[PDB]
């Protein structure tokens, strides 16, 4: 829960909608469907990248500690 609450803020803070309202991103900047794809893939390579590895490592550790 702690890390989830810490990460939800970072997820929203990185949106171009907030950036163009905070002044760092110029208002005359329209996000394209390709930049959205690039950002989503960059996020995915971390989020969905770390999931199967985490599950497999935990399954292996649980099966080792259980003696199977
Ligand atoms: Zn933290």
């Amino acid at each position: 829960f702690h890390e989830a609450v810490g990460e939800i803020m970072s997820l929203s803070a990185a949106t171009p909608k907030h950036l163009k309202s905070i002044g760092l991103l110029s208002p005359d900047f329209q996000e394209d469907n390709e930049t959205e794809i690039n950002f989503l893939l960059k996020q995915a390579l971390t989020i969905v990248g770390t999931l199967p590895f985490t599950y497999m490592l935990e399954k292996w550790r649980w099966m080792v500690f259980k003696g199977e």
